């Protein structure tokens, strides 16, 4: 037997701790018994494993958080939920946590924090996903972890400011891709593989990369103040990163399958299983974040393969070498029967890399 | 090996030229390679046919053209775009085009201007009717036919007026028609 209680903890807080106490005994039936009186719980059980108490007691310390308003509490609350919603399989209080992630966020927000927010968001889309079998979801891991980076970039902005209107501006595009993606996860919770899901997860993400954008192109507009060469490097290497995970993420939306690797310098992104109009879209998709980002682009197009590579901040004799290489690697793939032998073309090209680069 | 050296290209060019090349490289795209810098554009295509070379050379100018304020420059795109159209076998492709001689279109200023305008949609509307063969295609060849008098009325009333106002009432009605 475990025995329970939360010194009169305000009534609201009860019906997190009621339903995640019925939440329990969803398999067993007649052998499971617990009990309850004002605001005290009991639950009669020898067989249950000590996780199974874990739900309840972390549920207890997560309302004990609930009852504040403070972004570490909120962090943390989001991240016990999540552990909760992660393992469990009772989509029902999956549900009511999301509700209850979105009023936390609306209630209050700033943005350090946000990035725990964020991660647990994207763990959580990561296992709906999983759980689910839709390839966009599992992949808005990538969207949200752009965003978790966009927090990085808000919390590297206090190099820059003892906090400005950047921020404000940073929190509120971040915000707008919680409250987004939060709904999205709502509704995939509501209507499952629906087409309203597809059609939010093709909607959504624009304004994430955009937001990136702007918001690298500001830590730009101060590093060439400052002039380090490694700030210089972190605006090259993020700049490209950016670009990578995100055309990562639109690509894999289509179902193809995409392979990517990066060197600081370089990126080899390589794709496998096109249709025309996928082409169509992935090709001027790419030119339209490449020329937001202000990065060198070169692709090639033959049979059912699309083979990528680009270069930031490129000195004219360094695009011309490269050019070189990339278009070995444009050569390289074009006979490929299946992703394994794409795995062992580009393996040799990683190879021939580290012969020359 | 084929390639087209490129300069001041745009963001509707880049678009207009990607698919069309695209549109060639399904058809005949044993391999092809594109590039951008300083958001600028490259090309290198394997020895297609010279009609589809100066298809792409065309479509770049055209492109630009439509970009300009000139009304002489839009008459130049409003054709020469059109005759990229004449070369598509794909419907999508058509529509594209439409969609941009329709904001071009929306552009148009005056009789000189108009004649080549409402000429070039009369074109395009007879090479969209002469192949449908589902049952829009008989109406269309008409609707053809009802387009080619008033180019032959613009052009009539381009020639006669001596620049006095009450062309404008015209002009406009034959605008609402075009678009």
């Amino acid at each position: 037997t475990v025995t329970f209680d939360i010194t009169n903890i305000s009534h609201k807080a009860i019906d997190i701790i009621l339903k995640v106490v019925l939440g329990i005994a969803e398999h067993e039936g007649t052998e499971v018994t617990f009990h309850s009186e004002r605001g005290q719980l009991q639950i009669e059980v020898k067989n249950l494993h000590e996780e199974d108490k874990r739900l309840i007691e972390q549920a207890i310390e997560a309302a004990r958080l609930a009852d504040s308003p403070d972004p570490e509490s909120v962090a943390r609350a989001v991240e016990l939920l999540t552990k909760v919603a992660k393992a469990s399989t009772n989509t029902e209080l999956i549900q009511f946590i999301v509700k209850e992630l979105l009023e936390l966020a609306r209630k209050l927000t700033d943005p350090k924090d946000l990035a725990k927010v964020l991660d647990s968001i994207s763990e959580l889309l990561t296992e709906l996903a999983l759980k689910t079998g839709d390839p966009t979801a599992a992949l808005a891991a990538m969207v949200a972890h752009i965003a978790e980076l966009v927090v990085r970039l808000a919390l590297m902005a206090e190099r820059t400011h003892p906090g400005s209107e950047i921020v404000k501006k940073a929190v509120k595009l971040v915000q707008e891709v919680a409250e987004e993606v939060l709904e999205a996860a709502q509704l995939m919770l509501e209507k499952p593989n629906s087409d309203e899901v597809a059609k939010k997860l093709e909607e959504v993400a624009k304004k994430a990369i955009e937001a990136c954008i702007e918001l690298q192109q500001i830590l730009e507009a101060w590093a060439k103040e400052r002039g380090d060469q490694d700030l210089l490097r972190e605006v090259r290497e993020h700049k490209l990163q950016i670009l990578t995970i995100a055309v990562a993420y639109k690509a894999a939306q289509m179902g193809v399958t995409v392979l990517k690797h990066t060197h600081g310098w370089v990126v080899f992104l390589v794709i496998l299983g096109l249709h025309k109009q996928q082409a169509e879209q992935l090709l001027r998709f790419v030119h339209r974040v490449a020329h937001a980002l202000g990065v060198t682009l070169s692709i090639t197009f033959s049979g059912d393969i699309v083979v990528i590579a680009v270069t930031v901040g490129a000195s004219e004799e360094e695009k011309k070498e490269v050019r070189k290489i990339v278009k070995e690697i444009a050569k390289q793939l074009r006979h490929a029967e299946t992703e394994e032998e794409a795995k062992e073309i580009v393996q040799r090209v990683i190879e021939e890399w580290q012969e020359e680069g």
